[PDB]
């Protein structure tokens, strides 16, 4: 309860960390981390050449002052130290090493009152507008006597060690470059007994790696139209709905984040809000659901490509059932013999006749995506027959609209062909997409009839992500929105469980998508011309707990 | 006057206001305004048997205190006066009526649970009282009981004549007012408020009690004579733009009474923000028509219907045609004339002689739309010849096929209905917009999604939200539900580069609450709705604007 410094004068720590070049540590089944990220620097420098977007976010962390906050930190200071009574800085503190890795042109570092640690150096060695001090005890005297808003340890190893072993740090602003790099130094282990995470912000792009910006906190161990929201909140009900089966216990941690802008949020927040506010319902299987109806989820396809970081998930079969659909396959034996078996349990024996398909061949499916996306019309015989010329190209007259009319409000695609949807193994969930493009940028919105929460979704997400991507590449246009719309949105009640770890699961910044460039049509694109980099991810979740 | 006197001991009116019947007009053509609310009383009583939720309202903005914003207000209180004013344990609100007001209540609820009850009156004084109770005589001699008592705000409720003259003198702050949007007989008025006084800031949700809608709004007085995590939000927000980008076409101060509103919860702000996004953020782009449009790309909009139906309130909206197209899709047809013949002009330009050929269409005749829409929920699949052939039978009666789903299998996720056969594109006038709707239901209550290709936001998407919130309640009463909610989708959604002058008008204006929408309860099958079987009623609205004004 009783005051401790770092509270009173305002003392946070600012960090830049990448991954570490190991060798003999497999990247086949590397496990993943907060320590995953804790590279400082190389050979005196950065470990990389110039991410730019983390030195705008340090600028502006480290120099930005509320001067109409000055007093309240004044009063709680003096009050303090039984005391009283140009622009306002805030002070910054490195020690020796990071000093003299800095170049003249840059130091002192403006705006800011800049402070040296060092046994070694001293005052008469500095031409410059600087204090040295050499005793963490002396920044704490020199605090009381200076005027100043906030004041930021900018590092040195050592110096992060000793102001987070004496917990005089209250907040660390930590930048997670999603990227690899030789690396000499590095950032302590924290521990998570006295710093949690707190935030997590939008992920983003920069001089070609992703990264993101969290916030761990220090573990405890007019102003007048404020009434007028709560007349309005009148009619706040009796509590919640699933109070009783769901705990809001359930999800300590989700709950103990302040702000949670990454974008794999839009998922874990949908699945929150169906468990906490779902409808119960039965369903086709019997294995019974809560619902919702009517979401839509945006993703930034220049900025990171959204492969949900909460479990591990592969896209080899995804991609290979993405390339079976754009061949116009409705054989599912050319699936199982890539040894994917996405449609294995929908061309049985078992399966077709429960569909009376009976005079269908076994893995013959029928005229699914891959015959409607480019047959849609036609009379379909069987999965061997040659359809060439039969029916509406949908995905060659899209590839046509897109390069040659991309102000057209008519480019779609679209599988649910009223007419053979009992044909079909069963009617697909993935009932259509349609493009937009504006400014050599490809957008595209997927409408989800049915949503699989906890194990579809999540490779929804991947497949017609990538799908953006490839018809951007064969259009010469960039990828901007994936758009992810759901109509019935569902958990089922097997997944509860496995749900509520996965939604106490911190976010990791995600991967980025490579395709060949070298491939210009949309049917030249083979399993090797897709590579993913930089998947960082918790452990692999197995979504039903009886198998 | 260094700090104003009902800014000082916080001065509130709170009012309900239904409509008035006059005697003798024609409601279908007659101007609505602010005024359009006004009846306080009849005979002595409210003009309403009782609507419930405005009562919980009024209770709760009455009853509800801080105590911790207390400290702020008895100081500057205190320092006004020139004094120094440990008491009832929880501090509570001053009520401020009129005798008429004061003795047209029952007195099995008196004097009010949890508030100071003040009266004005010339009539009767302290002796012939209760002590709790207080009373003045005329108005000044209010302020002096409330500096001289601890009391959190103060509010008139008063009558005609106590917020006749307490407005008058300027000693209102704000007003909080219901409107009830119904219609009754009433002797007692509200009064004409005088606009360069007091405007509008806050609107809320629009809902249902005791089969009327109302909203609650708010006046306020003109201007005439841990923040440790608010930096860690401003350091999140370290990358954003210093610039709106069409604000080199599109001005904010063109916005102004839009941008001045605090709370803008009236659930028709979900269409005019997407036309404010477009207009400040969209793309400009070319199309098809060569007018030009500003775009973005993806949106929802969500209605509940069990509380309103929700019919544009900023500028005027018919509905007959919109409803002889439903049931014209609904029979399977095909055929223009039968819309031309009622006066329906909604798929006139697209069954011309110049637009089938323009769309390579030579061999049809005039008005034969093709296999649009109707001719796909009633026969998706079958072979188009003329819009006279006979299709009984013949192709996939989707329409049938979603209701006996909804009826017989509603947890079913395979209840669409689509109308873009990628077949028969060519063969249509044009091709749909509205692409499919699926359906949902829980609880004895269906709702739907519509998505939509393409959306003109100026003149479409107001005809298209009504159109299929329509829809919505014709398939819940013949599946014997309620409805609940529609929801609308947008894909490519535009606003043509003609209507930006008439939009920048119209969100400038202020929500009225919404309409209902009243079906005979007799029709128990999709195909029996006749044009007779729907009724608007409280349709309060804007007038009509020409979204061209080129003509
Ligand atoms: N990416 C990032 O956010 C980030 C942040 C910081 C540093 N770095 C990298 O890491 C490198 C330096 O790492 P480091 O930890 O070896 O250098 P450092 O911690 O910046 O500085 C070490 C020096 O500071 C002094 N020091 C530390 N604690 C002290 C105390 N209690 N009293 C007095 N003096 C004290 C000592 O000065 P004497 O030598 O004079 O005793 C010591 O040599 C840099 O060159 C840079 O590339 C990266
Ligand atoms: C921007 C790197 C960074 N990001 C974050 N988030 N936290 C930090 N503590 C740091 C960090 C700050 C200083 C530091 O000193 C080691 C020296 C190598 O780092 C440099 C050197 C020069 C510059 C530089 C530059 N390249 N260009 C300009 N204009 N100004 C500056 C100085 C702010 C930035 C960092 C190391 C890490
Ligand atoms: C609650 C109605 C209301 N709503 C709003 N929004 N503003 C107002 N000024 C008023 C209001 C207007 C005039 C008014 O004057 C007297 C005529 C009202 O007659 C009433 C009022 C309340 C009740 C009543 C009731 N029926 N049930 C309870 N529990 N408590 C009460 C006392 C408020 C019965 C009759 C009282 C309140
Ligand atoms: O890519 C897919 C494919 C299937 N499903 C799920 C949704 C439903 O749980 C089930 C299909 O159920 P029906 O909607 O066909 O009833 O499969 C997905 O979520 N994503
Ligand atoms: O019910 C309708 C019908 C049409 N449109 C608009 C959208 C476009 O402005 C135009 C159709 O143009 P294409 O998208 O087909 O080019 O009509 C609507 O908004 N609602």
């Amino acid at each position: 309860m009783m005051e401790q410094v770092c509270d009173v004068f305002d003392i946070y720590a600012i960090c830049a960390c990448c991954k570490v070049e190991s060798k003999n540590e497999g990247k086949k089944n590397e496990v993943f981390n907060n320590y995953t990220f804790r590279g400082l620097g190389n050979k005196g420098v950065l470990p990389w050449k110039c991410i730019s977007l983390d030195m705008k976010y340090f600028r502006a962390v480290t120099t930005y002052v509320n001067e109409s906050k000055y007093e309240k930190l004044k009063y709680k200071r003096c009050k303090y130290l039984n005391k009283e009574t140009k622009k306002l800085q805030n002070v910054v503190v490195m020690g020796r090493t990071n000093w003299e890795s800095i170049p003249k042109k840059f130091k002192p570092l403006s705006n800011r009152i800049n402070v040296i640690l060092s046994r070694t150096l001293k005052k008469e060695d500095f031409d410059e507008d600087v204090y040295i001090i050499n005793k963490v005890e002396d920044l704490i005297v020199l605090l009381g006597k200076l005027n100043y808003y906030k004041c930021f340890i900018l590092g040195g190893s050592v110096v992060y060690q000793e102001f987070l072993e004496k917990k005089l740090i209250k907040k660390i602003y930590f930048t997670r470059i999603n990227s690899t790099y030789e690396c000499d130094v590095f950032f302590p282990e924290i521990n998570e007994n006295e710093y949690q995470i707190i935030s997590v912000s939008d992920v983003y792009t920069s001089n070609n790696t992703t990264l993101d910006f969290i916030i761990y906190k220090k573990t405890n161990n007019d102003d007048e139209e404020e009434d007028d929201f709560v007349y309005f909140n009148f009619n706040k009900e009796k509590e919640e709905k699933n109070k009783n089966s769901i705990h809001p216990n359930d999800f300590q941690i989700y709950n103990s984040l302040k702000y949670k802008y990454h974008p794999e949020y839009q998922y874990l927040n949908i699945i929150y809000d169906i468990m906490m506010n779902g409808n119960k319902q039965s369903d086709r299987t019997g294995v019974g659901v809560l619902s919702k109806f009517g979401y839509i989820m945006k993703f930034d396809l220049s900025q990171y490509f959204p492969l949900l970081t909460t479990k591990k998930l592969f896209l080899r079969g995804i991609i290979e059932e993405l390339l079976w659909f754009i061949r116009g396959e409705t054989n599912g034996n050319t699936l199982l013999n890539k040894n994917v078996r996405i449609w294995e349990a929908n061309g049985t024996r078992e399966f077709l006749d429960n569909r009376k398909l009976f005079h269908r061949e076994v893995n013959d499916l029928g005229p699914i995506y891959g015959f409607q996306w480019r047959h849609f019309g036609a009379e379909y015989t069987n999965m061997y027959d040659n359809y060439e010329n039969k029916g509406v190209d949908q995905l060659k007259n899209i590839i046509n609209l897109i390069k040659n009319d991309p102000t057209s409000r008519r480019i779609l695609l679209c599988a649910w062909n009223v007419k053979d949807l009992d044909q079909m193994a069963l009617p697909p969930c993935h009932i259509l997409c349609q493009f937009y493009v504006f400014d050599g940028k490809l957008s595209c919105i997927m409408y989800q009839r049915s949503c699989d929460l906890g194990l579809g979704v999540p490779f929804n997400i991947a497949s017609y992500s990538i799908f953006t991507h490839m018809i951007a590449q064969v259009c010469n246009l960039q990828p901007a929105q994936f758009i992810h719309v759901l109509g019935n949105a569902h958990v089922y009640n097997n997944h509860i469980d496995s749900l509520k770890i996965q939604l106490n699961r911190i976010p990791y910044p995600f991967p980025t998508l490579k395709l060949n460039p070298d491939i210009k049509n949309i049917e030249d694109f083979t399993i090797s011309d897709f590579t993913i980099q930089n998947y960082v991810h918790h452990e692999k979740i197995s979504m039903d707990m009886a198998a």
